[PDB]
């Protein structure tokens, strides 16, 4: 549509593999690294007055740059459409990955739960919520790592807060509780704590918060299963007490560390030599350039490389 033009200078389109109202993820390769990236495809006209919001969210997910939140790489706005370039995160989702073990250990549910608290307690302490957290929206990478994905802009309700389906507002961060609750129950049982064939008798479930403890769970899984899933929002579980639980510290002896294990600023100095090399720049010019973190080319450039050297592979970018 000549909507393509730019894009197309930059990255190779592969597959798509999501579609949905106002937005498509496909897959594609970034020339420059020959890193495989995802990039969320939205259509300005069919977002109409909710392209504000989006260009906000936006800018949230620009600050959201946390170990196990997939990144955005690269922002691309046309005359009628918004690109997102996002990382690629290869392991599939942790559904496919609890489906194929049939349920999860203690002790590796633990592993997994972790990284998960890490990322929504980050969320939350920058002032927002995930609102829809559940396996299809965990990822993992190439080191088995998770990656949450898909804050708004786009989309279940066997994950969702009592508050929430009855309609009411709700705080994102308690909603987020009762959804890592459902998580939780999820990883270490193979089944959902609630379900039923119709909507009605779903939400009249969820609502009464009843349900079946397997033979297999400890008491202490249990314990926190009745801290977090409580009916009632105000009586659950904080972020902050969750962090420091019992069963989250159980054979790690310390709490997650939720705090972006990322630099404020500070830049790599081997991805600032490698773009200075190829932009033919001092290093100074190179990092001032890189500093004004304008999310175009030379941002997504910076963090693919910045993602090449921080799973040890060569920071270089392929040039024939
Ligand atoms: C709104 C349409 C839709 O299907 N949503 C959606 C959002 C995000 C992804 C996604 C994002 C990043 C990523 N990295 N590796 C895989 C993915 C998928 C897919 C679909």
């Amino acid at each position: 549509m000549k909507d393509y033009d730019e894009l197309l200078k930059y990255y190779e389109l592969h597959e798509t593999i999501g579609t949905g109202g106002f937005a498509k993820v496909k897959l594609a390769c970034h020339i420059l690294t020959g890193e495989m990236v995802a990039i969320k495809i939205m259509d300005k006209n069919t977002l109409g007055s909710d392209l504000p919001r989006i260009k906000t969210e936006i800018e949230a997910l620009k600050n959201l740059r946390h170990q196990h939140i997939c990144q955005l790489y690269h922002v691309l706005e046309t005359a009628n459409k918004i690109f997102m370039v996002l990382e690629y995160c290869p392991g599939g989702e942790l559904f496919d990955y609890i489906i194929s073990q049939d349920r999860l250990s203690e002790e590796e549910t633990r592993v997994v739960f972790r990284q998960i608290v890490s990322a929504v307690a980050y969320v939350h302490s920058q002032g927002y919520a995930h609102r829809d957290l559940k396996p299809e929206n965990l990822l993992f990478d190439e080191y088995h790592k998770l990656k949450l994905i898909d804050f708004g802009l786009c989309a279940s309700l066997a994950y969702a807060a009592p508050e929430l389906i009855q309609g009411k507002s709700y705080l994102g961060s308690e909603a987020d509780v009762w959804s890592m609750g459902i998580l939780l129950y999820v990883l270490m049982c193979g089944f959902l704590p609630f379900d039923d064939d119709n909507v009605m008798a779903l939400y009249k479930k969820i609502m009464r918060g009843k349900y079946d403890v397997p033979k297999w769970l400890s008491p202490s899984s249990i314990l926190l299963l009745q801290q977090m899933l409580q009916v009632d929002p105000k009586k659950r579980i904080s972020m902050k007490n969750l962090l420091n639980h019992p069963w989250i510290m159980q054979d790690y002896n310390y709490p997650v560390e939720w705090q972006s294990k990322n630099p404020f600023i500070h830049l790599d100095d081997d991805c600032v030599t490698e773009l200075s090399v190829h932009h033919r720049n001092n290093r100074q010019t190179m990092e001032d350039l890189i500093s004004l973190w304008q999310y175009d080319h030379l941002t997504a450039t910076y963090l693919l490389l910045l993602a090449k050297k921080a799973r040890g592979k060569p920071v270089r970018l392929r040039l024939s």
